């Protein structure tokens, strides 16, 4: 169609919008022939009305294409290209481990990631805490990393889903972003975009999480689930716990350390582990890498045991312009915080549950995040040493370990971290790690 | 409240909003601080859920207060201030006989009305046909003639319920202009800016009406009665017919000499006159100047019987710098069309129906309208000498007299006349001028 006017009205009136219709709108939102009233307006009429599987299919297709998308036929790469994505949480810092690992095992990741939004942090914060890492290198460059190293990090071009700045940055503040057809879209948009062969889904559940309820997780996940399946990538998702810190820090160059300890056998937090271990085998299988899901988990045991994935993470440093001897000097390069603190609990018991979104504010708060876009990170401010569900705190076992750049963002912080963590006499239940996988 | 997301979301939930947020919204709108994109989602929201009683009448209130608001306790007028609006329609002369009649009865009507929308006229082009006519005094001048003359007819202003303007522009846009919450704002907004005591709405019904269908118009008529009365204005609304030329004619120059035609006696289009003797009714007992119907209908046909009427016309005319001897002079200075020649129907019989709308659009086309903004109208274009429903057609009976510019124009016009009037063997079931009245 060509009326932009008779398309919102049409689905305003609980029509389902024609492959054609929806092409041309998100064309004219990328040229700029759409309005952003327009761009509202339709929006609450998906809300309102929300959208059919073809009509979804639609949507993420049309927005993948009004930008560039990767291909890696040229590269003639004889290995899967295969990639992950989460919806965010805090200490989900599994990217910068899943990546090296996966492309251990003779995958290729060309990681389009992102920044802190909200409450959750964003990987490519944590990573340019990393003295001269380059989250944008020229294309070109992309292609040789990928091509020799097997994974590269980067961060979002104006080039990539065009059509999504425009939509998102819209419903972003005429209260259209929760929406399980345009969520969808908007994440979908990215990573189709990266060529993908093979995809898996984080949907986070809990109190660190974006969506409310496991119902909605649940629901997401699957809209996710078909829709990329529906476009041609081998997609599967699982649902992850986020009710308490997934690592054991939470921060920008906190989360690097523990993610090169992690690599390097110093310590791997259980549930960090678990998580990250699941996300690789999906992506093993999809990639036709591994077949059984023993043989995935022991190929990635494989690489994490002989140090191959830390080595792949150290030559990706490297080729993205970071310290050709991060994994071993680490420490002389990551910023290290003033003041180093750990805060303890004002009595003894259980941590039995912990409001995680609190606990995300609290690192932005402290300067580890972003309220605006502005706005100037502090690398090394940050939790570490985060107190699990089930543990006895008492004076000699702190609620977390607080890198403040002052004393007074130090006792704001602990105040926060306090408010945040109930305590209880007797254990809580424990909750899984991975709820459970999905895919069609 | 203070966060234009908040209140997007409170109404896009189904929560009734407070009269504190709407007038945040629209004290918004118009400071420029709300953005397009979000007088799209709310009115879409509203669209979705309208809106109750107490909500309309603040949404109303708040346009109405959004700019400056006439206050006639200055000049002392011992006379009610009463006007009257339309839905719009063709041939929709009324205002300019309805205007001078109340005023001969002691009635004072600041009637800022407006242009043609879409397929219906707009008074101010017809009575800028009038040479020298001008539809924007300044206040000063304007408080003048009212006082004087006791009736001016002019334009809106950007100071007159700025709000609206921001608004209207973008639900035009968006989809989201059948709203009967919204479309009795806007109407509202202008008509009880002008400090009215007493309002008479004329709510078309029909073919050539705004709303679709009877109910429709019934609605509306009942939406802006309870939301006048409810912001303090003495409101009565009349359903009126609409499903063919309501005067005998349709244009602009053409339609003000019917009016003078009408005030002098020539010559009374029957339902042209039940309709205009209806609303001025209306308005002499809400203005309280008569108590009985049969006292303001006496009144009033005292006014057209001894002249009063047609002298506080040309008071009018000559009083917004038109001609000093216009009721005398008319033909002297409204233009004249080029080409002036009668279509004749294909067959004979009686005119069962006639597609107002397509009339409407057909004058436009003849240049006689505006299909944008930027356009110019050809003053002279028009029908007249309409044939009514129920009159026996033949060859020494036109359809209708073109009046325009060019062959090519006359053909074109004469095609969508005959297209648009529908013939029958036997005479239609005479339909009523005035379907109801409606007060609160």
């Amino acid at each position: 169609l060509f009326l932009a006017q008779e398309i919102i009205r049409k689905k305003r009136d609980g029509h389902a919008l024609s492959d054609e219709e929806i092409r041309f709108f998100i064309n004219g939102i990328r040229d700029n022939t759409i309005s952003e009233g327009q761009i509202a307006a339709l929006a609450m009429t998906i809300f309102f009305h929300d959208m059919t599987m073809p009509e979804r299919v639609s949507l993420t297709m049309a927005m993948r294409d009004s930008g560039t998308v990767l291909d890696w036929k040229s590269l003639h790469l004889n290995g899967p290209i295969v990639d992950k994505h989460s919806t965010g949480g805090v200490g989900d810092v599994t990217s910068l481990m899943l990546g090296p690992m996966v492309a251990a095992c003779g995958g290729y990741i060309p990681m389009i990631s992102g920044r802190g939004l909200g409450h959750t942090g964003g990987t490519l914060d944590k990573l340019e805490s990393i003295p001269g890492f380059d989250i944008f290198p020229d294309d070109n460059r992309f292609r040789e990393i990928i091509k020799d190293v097997g994974v590269a990090i980067i961060g979002q071009t104006s080039s990539l889903a065009p059509a999504d700045k425009r939509f998102y940055a819209t419903r972003d503040i005429t209260a259209t972003v929760d929406s399980i057809p345009l969520i969808t879209a908007s994440i979908l948009a990215k990573k189709l975009a990266e060529g993908l062969d093979a995809l898996v889904m984080d949907v986070k559940v809990g109190s660190g999480a974006f969506m409310p309820t496991y119902e909605l997780s649940e629901a997401l996940a699957e809209a996710i689930v078909g829709v990329a399946n529906g476009a041609g990538v081998r997609t599967t998702a699982l649902l992850t716990d986020m009710n308490q810190v997934l690592a054991s820090s939470a921060g920008n160059a906190v989360e690097v350390r523990e993610a090169v300890q992690f690599l390097t056998g110093e310590y791997r937090n259980p549930r960090l582990f678990d998580v990250t271990m699941a996300l690789c085998v999906e992506m093993l299988i999809s990639g036709k890498l591994a077949k059984d899901d023993a043989e995935a988990r022991a190929k990635l045991q494989a690489v994490l045991d002989n140090g191959k994935a830390a080595e792949v993470f150290g030559r990706m440093v490297a080729a993205q312009k970071g310290p050709t001897d991060f994994v071993e000097n680490y420490a002389k390069y990551l910023p290290t915080a003033m003041l180093t603190k750990a805060v303890y609990a004002d009595t003894e018991g259980f941590v039995s549950e912990m409001d995680t979104r609190a606990l995300g504010m609290a690192v932005v708060a402290m300067g580890g995040g972003r309220r605006q876009a502005s706005d100037t990170i502090d690398y090394s401010v940050g939790f570490t040493d985060m107190a699990r569900l089930g543990d006895q705190v008492d004076g000699q076992r702190p609620l977390a370990v607080i890198h403040a750049k002052d004393e007074n963002n130090w006792q704001e912080a602990a105040k926060a971290v306090k408010a945040a963590i109930k305590l209880a006499d007797k254990a809580p239940e424990s909750t899984p790690t991975v709820y459970r996988r999905i895919s069609e």
